[PDB]
């Protein structure tokens, strides 16, 4: 086609982002009558999403999606977005990027400064805890060995309540569940499922710890050379896959718990008042490091309030 363009992601082919993914791909093709095909490049094939953002600053892929928080890379402060218990709900990540000052500020230093245009924002799950061993309390963290994501707030969430992290790469994981080289890992639902890390793991906490948004993100070297009509079919399509991909998401956290439970899984509801309390020395720790414009992101999600 006249633009062959692609879309990186870590995910799988089972989940939910692909198939949103699909959507776009398929809306975009249609509506900009056949002038653009989006190939998708799941499950890592390219690099993770550290990577994969590089390729959108170069110009070497075009489309990608990363967490808002995943820019703390870049901008320390932008870590709010994943210290763990701050962000509430979906609500709360969606005002926190569009109507706040911090927010606002950070969408345009994407565009100018790493090469990217958000064109829009799903949600992604809330990030749970599955496990070898029960989590009946924060005590059962002790020593467990939690696989994380290479991501400073990931690790954070498991040094602060007491567990042992190891980062690693999201295709690794399931081996190192099953062989319990490592005790467990904190993805969403969603994600236990696509990767099916509840065929490994017989406890599964309800630990609320991390909101995970989405960002549907292109290439500014890609978006400036389509015209602007295209520009427009491509940003339409981006939020109604959006919109297509927080369902996805809204809907399953209703039923996976029952999936779980057929598949075997055992499901706790550990008190999460010690979890919560366990973060304030690194809420702390995180206005010392990131200082004024830290306490001034914190101040301004804080203020949100959570209900529609
Ligand atoms: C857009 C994206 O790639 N998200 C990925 C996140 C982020 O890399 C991480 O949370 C840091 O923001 O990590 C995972 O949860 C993980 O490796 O377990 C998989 C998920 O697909």
């Amino acid at each position: 086609a006249d633009y062959d363009l692609k879309f990186g992601m870590n995910a799988g082919t089972s989940s939910n982002e692909y198939k949103a993914a699909e959507m776009f791909a398929k809306e975009v093709k249609e509506k900009s009558q056949g002038k653009i095909e989006i190939s998708l490049y799941p499950s890592s094939q390219l690099g993770d999403d550290r990577a994969m953002l590089k390729q959108l600053k170069d110009g070497s892929l075009d489309f990608t999606f990363a967490e808002s928080a995943r820019f703390q890379l870049f901008y320390p402060e932008a870590a709010v977005f994943a210290l763990p218990y701050v962000i509430s709900n979906y609500n709360v990540a969606q005002k926190a990027l569009f109507d706040t000052e911090f927010g606002k500020d950070l969408i345009k230093k994407m565009d100018k400064d790493l090469g990217v245009t958000l064109l829009s924002q799903a949600y992604n799950g809330t990030r749970q805890t599955t496990s070898n061993r029960a989590i009946n309390s924060i005590a059962d963290m002790k020593g467990l060995k939690l696989k994380v994501p290479n991501a400073a707030t990931n690790l954070a969430y498991a040094k602060y309540v007491g567990a042992s992290p190891t980062p690693m790469a999201f295709s690794e994981v399931y081996l190192a569940l099953q062989t319990n080289a490592v005790d467990g890992q904190e993805n969403p639902l969603a994600a236990v499922q696509a990767q099916k890390f509840y065929e490994v793991q017989k406890f599964l906490a309800m630990t609320n710890h991390i909101l995970n948004d989405q960002l549907y993100l292109v290439s500014n070297e890609t978006y400036k050379e389509l015209p602007e009509d295209l520009q427009k079919v491509v940003k339409d399509a981006a939020e109604n896959a959006a919109k297509y991909h927080t369902k996805l998401f809204v809907d399953g956290e209703k039923d996976l718990v029952t999936f779980f439970e057929k598949q075997g899984v055992k499901i706790t509801h550990p008190d999460l008042v010690p979890f919560k309390e366990s973060m304030k020395p690194y809420y702390a720790e995180f206005v010392k490091q990131t200082g004024q414009k830290g306490e001034s992101a914190l101040k301004q999600i804080e203020a949100i309030n959570p209900h529609h």
